[PDB]
């Protein structure tokens, strides 16, 4: 089947994604077939970016779980970027669904808790909550 | 463990590959169980080629380390089809981050420091910085 080689992450999983010269950036693992291009090299997967909905091939090495937040969330990034603090909200409302959260009730002020519950380990399911299904 | 008939060429390695009607293509070894088809016959190897990503069973007897670069790449392939230079461009990325190289930052635009570090030997790791982990 696809992506069958070892490596970590299949299709669904959240995570953060390194590419040369930007900070990590949240995205979702998607098949080959979504993108519109060919079947990912080996060890490799097809990532779509929120906030942005671009197409990217990423080794599996330069992948983490979205669940390592803390670990990998720029803050310098989120204060400096429109684009990145929109990537979050996307990224951590698909988190928030999955996980079976809800927060009470802006941009900046939609984001507080939501943030405020990845940073602190999205509890209560923990990382787990965050699988695909 | 597959593979394992005394032949050249193991999982990961980076290769051209001829198939006939076609120049030498890049291509990386991989195992029967990524491509979704059956095992490999004795003396074959599984390869998936670099720009389609597509899977082909060819000898081992027909198959060249990467490493022996000038001699397989062909340049009037190369300025014929943008296939060929997408492949190339592909082949040298990965070529690129196991050997731990560096290029300061368009498709050809990009392609120019590859190639040239890959017609002179891929210095300063030689052909040993190719290899798979
Ligand atoms: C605006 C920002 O560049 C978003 N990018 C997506 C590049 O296609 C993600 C980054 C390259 O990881
Ligand atoms: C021409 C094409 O884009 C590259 N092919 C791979 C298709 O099987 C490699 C060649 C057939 O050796």
């Amino acid at each position: 089947s696809e992506y069958q080689d070892g490596k970590e992450f299949g299709i669904g999983d959240l995570v953060w994604g390194k590419i040369k010269g930007f900070s990590w950036w949240p995205a979702m693992v998607v098949s080959w077939k979504a993108t519109s291009k060919r079947q990912a090299m080996s060890g490799m997967r097809w990532v779509q970016w929120f906030g942005d909905g671009k197409f990217s091939e990423v080794s599996a090495d330069k992948l983490v779980a979205l669940g390592l937040f803390s670990q990998h969330f720029n803050l310098a990034t989120f204060n400096k970027l429109v684009s990145y603090r929109k990537a979050m909200y996307h990224a951590l409302e698909k988190a928030r669904v999955r996980a079976g959260k809800t927060f009470p009730s802006s941009l900046e002020d939609q984001l507080k808790p939501m943030l405020e519950w990845a940073h602190g380990g999205f509890k209560p399911t923990g990382i787990e909550g965050l699988k695909p299904n």
